[PDB]
């Protein structure tokens, strides 16, 4: 009798940071009550500003990342404000039937909804919007994002034996279709229904424009660049709800990496590179060695360093001149 | 000595079905004896009625799945009709030598040839035509299949013990390349040699203007939905022989995966999506735990909404509230 | 006390061969000094004669494969000759710290560098170019190869049995973005300062021109081709440092792979394709049972046939018929 558990509300937080959570539930089973609230808003996505019109789950591209345990409920208020102008839902892919929930979340501007599942399957999830023949304009305007079921006892290795983060960060990879005229330049729309054909026209080039993550070009990084010491053991999840995508830590590993995201599967280890296949969310752990920089890409160097899928890691602590050095500097 | 084996002859059956066979080998070893006759024809892909000159074995895209054990032999008798106008042949990734078995299979109009092959590897594996210098043009053109080599005590989970199917359907998916004009219009040719260069600049492109499951849009959806019952166990074999795909079941997961179908491998547990590689097979077992419509599609939701690559399962019984509810339904 | 280590000198060849070593490890840890000039030089890399402006480690595109066992160190002189244009670098998927080693190994023309990291996770990885601002230009003008770090006891099987291989090959997988003016014809470039724009357009399609193995169409053909026995164990080392690709073994199978590259797993068995993430190196161990002629291709087709990304094995012995025959041969 699901009115017999307890609840707990969670307060999300904005990407790509994570609610807090214990690793370990100190928990029997609970409902786990989450509210999101949907916002269109413009997004400003690169260094030459270029505004798109964004669809976002809590104001954020990504939307935030959930965090519960294995059988767990995930019970979720979605409210769509008249402020905003479309129709949205959410499909889980956490979630068992009903299009992982879609077809019970449909609201319209001015309406809210409540969903109930069981979060039968431990692992990290993909969640996005899907209406009803707008599913992939609303998922690629960045109304997408992840929720991580954790096992009870927390993460293993492919050994059986604990694996435990310090530190865990959601980065979202968005890949956005900016509408592009003959000549290259954006073209920018007067609403989104004189918008929609040549945003499908866009997206059927299969070439984004963009790639980025947390939102922006750019964003990952200065002031809010991830941040580790040396010694810790940090949990990085990474999604991408409809595009393939190859994260690497430069300098760095995924010393246990759950490419496509699922915990009862052993993690592959020493990765230098994985696949999250479009549609999923994988998650990485990596304990730091080295002090200083690195980047965190998507290793299509392209859609990195010229589209936007990059951010970086400031890493404080001691260097080891062991594991690395520059034994001549460059010199004539 | 191969002369003192069984002989069983099968009869195929159109995609997405698969012809009867036992999981469990109940025989010894056996040569399995297929005929395929291959048929180019004119086939509408889409809703707006855009034409193409497919070419199929047994008159499918894709062509049919052939079920055998580990280590029997398989034995195809290919025909080319002198109805037809073009070379093929046929090479199994199954197949061990010769190209697969393209060396030794190549048949002009008005030609047949028999080739046998010993399945010594066990996993769902593509068959597509390739002749020398026409290889792509004949694959993108619907002219590719699948081929299931079962272990012989059946499939196993990833912790040794049985998993038994109680359907299986095998959805093959498509990349066209319909050559465009410079304003976007499909060119429609005259004859296969008129249409060479400008198919061959349409596939450079790497760029579908189409992928669809089972030759179409749309053709895996209404009376071909796809069709299960709660509780019941269901292997989803997936091909695609030139272009990655990461198939996905909406509301669904894949429970044990095979996402590069190989049965020697332990599966992939609890998958969302997975990631088919161009050139392969891959599948996916799910017991279905909810009734109604789901979509299966690739998680490219472009490729699947936009393009074609998504079907539909129509599924039975009763709901379960416990794993979902709409606690409170849409409203202002 | 790395001083206290006994040094070796490893004299690099070009790929597809492989510098001599030995898979179980013959000594203790070492410090293992390689040396690689970097050169910037024209090559040609198609049949119709598109010249480009590549760039190189040691001359060749790929760079040549180093092979070192866990635990060792690498010792890297990189010398920029004067007669160079650019700033380089070097990046270790292998090295922990230091974006790599690129942070560290900054050469302008006329200058030398030596980096020392220690090879502490098994697998072969992505080495590469990657000047600040720069790097995927560098990458895709060929700037990237591989380094293999074998376990100490050499590689093993899923069960933890051994695997020896035979004979090794490196084949580099190289996309290239040539630029294209309206009508599709490349752009040649008088300084590189001057293609830098087009180039980065070019790159910005997400579209290559040509993708090859060992730097040019058909260089792994004719007297290239690669070459085994009946009955040869052989490790196929493939890298791409940009972009995803699926090799496979027309006629042959991936008996053990590491799609990602990294020898802690278990290999998946039986592989027909498989994918290896941009940014990735991968390796397959094949047992080869007839002789011929093979393909090995990337398998999205059109990428093998149409734009390069296909090269041959030649294999000498006896046929086996049991595996394959043709019963009878094409007729009418
Ligand atoms: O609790 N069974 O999903
Ligand atoms: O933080 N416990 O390993
Ligand atoms: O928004 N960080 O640069
Ligand atoms: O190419 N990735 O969907
Ligand atoms: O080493 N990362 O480009
Ligand atoms: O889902 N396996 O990482
Ligand atoms: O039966 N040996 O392939
Ligand atoms: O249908 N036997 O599990
Ligand atoms: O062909 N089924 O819609
Ligand atoms: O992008 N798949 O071949
Ligand atoms: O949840 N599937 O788009
Ligand atoms: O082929 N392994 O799924
Ligand atoms: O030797 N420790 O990397
Ligand atoms: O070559 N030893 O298996
Ligand atoms: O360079 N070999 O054809
Ligand atoms: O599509 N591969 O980066
Ligand atoms: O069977 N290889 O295209
Ligand atoms: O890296 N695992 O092949
Ligand atoms: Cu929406
Ligand atoms: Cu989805
Ligand atoms: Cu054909
Ligand atoms: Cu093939
Ligand atoms: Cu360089
Ligand atoms: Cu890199």
């Amino acid at each position: 009798d699901i009115s017999t558990l307890p609840r707990v509300k969670v307060d999300l937080v904005k990407p790509p940071f994570v609610h807090a959570h214990d690793q370990v539930a100190k928990t029997g089973p609970r409902v786990v009550e989450f509210t999101m609230t949907i916002e269109e808003k413009k997004l400003v996505i690169d260094r030459e500003g270029t505004e798109i019109h964004a669809m976002t789950f809590n104001g954020s591209v990504p939307g935030p990342l959930m965090v519960v345990h294995e059988n767990d409920y995930v019970e979720l208020r979605l409210i769509n404000p008249d402020t905003n102008t479309l129709l949205h839902n959410i499909d889980f892919h956490a979630a068992t039937g009903a299009l992982g929930g879609g077809a019970l979340t449909q609201v319209n501007p001015g309406e809210e909804t409540t969903l109930r599942f069981k979060a039968t399957k431990p692992g990290v999830f993909v969640y996005h919007c899907a209406p009803e023949g707008m599913v992939p304009w609303h998922v690629t305007s960045g109304m997408n994002g992840a929720i991580m079921v954790l096992p009870r006892d927390g993460l293993k290795d492919e050994k059986g034996q604990p694996l435990t983060y310090d530190k865990i960060y959601y980065v979202g990879e968005q890949d956005f279709y900016v509408p592009k005229d003959e000549a290259g330049n954006y073209k920018k729309y007067e609403t989104p229904g004189e918008a929609y054909e040549d945003a499908v026209k866009a997206m059927r080039t299969l070439t984004p424009t963009h790639i980025v993550f947390n939102g922006a070009v750019g964003a990952l990084t200065g002031d809010h660049a991830l941040t580790a010491a040396v010694g810790e053991r940090v949990l990085v999840v990474h999604s991408q709800a409809n595009r393939d995508t190859r994260p690497h830590l430069i300098g760095g590993h995924g010393d246990y990496v759950w490419a496509t995201g699922k915990f009862r599967n052993p993690p592959d280890l020493d990765q230098e590179t994985w696949l999250i296949p479009g549609g999923t969310a994988g998650a990485a752990f990596y304990t730091f060695r080295q002090p200083g920089v690195y980047a965190y890409v998507n290793h299509n160097l392209i859609e990195a360093f010229e589209l936007g899928a990059a951010g970086h890691f400031k890493v404080t602590g001691e260097w080891n001149d062991d594991l690395m050095t520059s034994v001549v500097k460059p010199a004539s």
